[PDB]
């Protein structure tokens, strides 16, 4: 029931091969705790998600993104079940290894998978590989801290999502996967568009995750439904409405930077189009998942 969108999602052409390859890799190395754990793992189709997010990734780089997002999802799950303290230590052990400053204990998959991944990434393109490092660490460190006083206004909720460390990681990983080389100025002048993108991705995620998220929460669906005193079906229709307006905001900012006097590099252009795909791909995926 979502209103019409001007964008068309796209899935990476090599999704089939890459998914078998990467899922395969983890089935060979990750210490799943049970066969049911494995069913759960395969049902997630992390490589398909990655391929819907970065349909323009270079053919020889898309597997890197799948491997990185997969291991990070696995890790995120591990951290969710351990105390704040043990989680702190988990990351502290892994980050140095990810930097390649510490050799991995060959009997600990969480150690050697990350080590081999990052090494192979730098080996492919060290300059961009390193552009993804920090965002990754900021992200895994943010998976330990709990609390988070549930927000209740629409503005503050969106402002909060704009700064989502995960969405920031996606954009960096995307530049690497597409081989995009942007200047510091270009990236800085990109913040607005990025904020809008992060915001759009969230609301769409929320719209589709509200139902299942019912048991006993940070959701634009909950936040707006209360502020406006509308029912869930209605609230959702309104969020869909806004979502389409933010897609239009994206188009205006893009056209504005392209028709700009100072010009717009091919890398910048490719980057903006990449964000478009993140949003359209995210929807296509949320629209057909779990």
């Amino acid at each position: 029931t979502p209103p019409p969108t001007q964008w068309s999602y796209l899935c990476h052409p090599r999704v089939k091969e890459v998914q078998d390859e990467v899922d395969g890799y983890f089935l060979e190395n990750w210490k799943f705790p049970s066969f049911k754990a494995v069913r759960t793992f395969l049902d997630a189709k992390f490589s398909e998600v990655t391929c819907l997010y970065f349909p323009l990734a270079l053919d020889d780089r898309i597997h890197f993104a799948c491997r990185l997002l997969t291991v990070l999802f696995l890790i995120d799950d591990v951290l969710e079940h351990m105390s704040f303290a043990d989680g702190e230590a988990y990351n502290n052990r892994l980050i140095p290894i990810s930097r390649g400053d510490v050799l991995p204990d060959r009997t600990k998959p969480e150690e050697f998978i990350l080590y081999d991944l990052w090494e192979s990434m730098r080996a492919h393109d060290a300059e961009l590989a390193n552009e993804v490092l920090e965002p990754t660490f900021v992200f895994m460190r943010a998976q330990t801290d709990r609390a988070r006083l549930s927000i209740h206004e629409l503005g503050h909720y969106l402002e909060y999502r704009e700064k989502d460390v995960g969405k920031a990681l996606l954009s960096a990983l995307m530049r690497f996967s597409m081989g995009l080389r942007l200047s510091a100025d270009e990236l800085q002048d990109m913040k607005a568009l990025e904020a809008n993108c992060a915001k759009q991705l969230s609301v769409v995620n929320d719209i589709y995750s509200y139902d299942k998220e019912e048991e006993a929460l940070c959701s634009a669906v909950k936040v707006l439904a209360e502020e406006s005193k509308l029912g869930i079906p209605a609230t959702k229709r309104v969020l869909w409405s806004m979502t389409r307006e933010w897609e239009t905001v994206h188009d205006e900012i893009v056209a504005e930077k392209i028709a700009s006097p100072d010009g717009c590099s091919e890398a910048a252009k490719a980057y903006m189009k990449g964000l478009e795909y993140q949003m359209s791909g995210n929807e296509q995926w949320s629209k057909t998942t779990r």
